């Protein structure tokens, strides 16, 4: 509808302003990155990946045969932080529910060494996982920037990461979170509770098959629900005509 750039920029900054946080949303068309939001300098700062790490955690586990996509991870019967986690699930269900115990299990099956080696080989963030195989993505030392996250999403959306095509297709089928008038949104959220960072990193796949990667990165505040990350992302992507 021939909207100015100034006006797209202003509408998107105001989504972040109206949520009373600081954040950025990076979009990639082709090789070109565009940063929007109310705190542009966040784009190249380092944050914990938190649960966005599940995406690489799954790739690595599936590649190295530590799980299959059919395999049921049994709830062991301990009280878990949310009721939705007190059930048996597949890697894919666990991705939708962001179920830490399943992903911690998978990380322990991979083991620190194969994990350190594979995070180096795919060159994710600062690539340092420290000595603790089951929490490194939440409290350090692993860190990543919003630009590295959209680049990561871009790689995965186009099967360019160093993993078999089928492993990549298996993890991607797990990430479908929304369908809007012929578009599909694939993404993983993240919330570094261990200032708390919030992510939503992914791509939109358009009707015509074109794929536009994005990473939202913002500060999660006291009593904000996780779903603002989705609301701000849907509003930004629509404003830009991407969905
Ligand atoms: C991931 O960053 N986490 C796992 C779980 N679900 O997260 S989501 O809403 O960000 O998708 C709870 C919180 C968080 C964590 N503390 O590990």
């Amino acid at each position: 509808f021939h909207i100015s750039s100034q006006q797209h920029e202003k509408a998107i900054k105001s989504y972040f302003d109206e949520a009373q946080t600081q954040g950025v949303i990076i979009i990639k068309e082709g090789k070109n990155l565009s940063t929007y939001g109310n705190a542009l300098a966040r784009a190249n700062k380092e944050y914990v990946p938190a649960s966005t790490f599940k995406m690489l955690n799954a790739l690595i586990g599936l590649e190295n045969h530590k799980a299959t996509t059919n395999e049921i991870f049994k709830w062991d019967g301990k009280k878990r932080t949310y009721p939705m986690w007190e059930k048996d699930m597949t890697l894919g269900e666990a991705m939708a529910l962001s179920a830490v115990p399943v992903y911690q299990e998978l990380a322990r099956r991979t083991g620190l060494e194969l994990m350190q080696k594979e995070v180096k080989r795919v060159n994710f963030g600062n690539t340092n996982i420290g000595t603790q195989v089951d929490n490194f993505w939440l409290v350090g030392p692993l860190k990543i920037t919003p630009v590295q996250e959209v680049n990561f999403a871009d790689d995965l959306a186009h099967n360019r990461l160093p993993f078999k095509l089928e492993t990549q297709e298996e993890v991607k089928k797990m990430l479908l979170i929304k369908e809007v008038n012929g578009s599909k949104i694939y993404a993983k959220s993240g919330w570094g509770m261990g200032p708390q960072v919030g992510w939503l990193t992914g791509w939109v796949e358009q009707a015509n098959g074109k794929k536009i990667p994005f990473s939202l990165n913002l500060e999660m505040k006291e009593g904000m629900s996780g779903s603002i990350r989705n609301e701000i992302t849907y509003k930004s992507l629509e404003n830009l005509g991407i969905i």
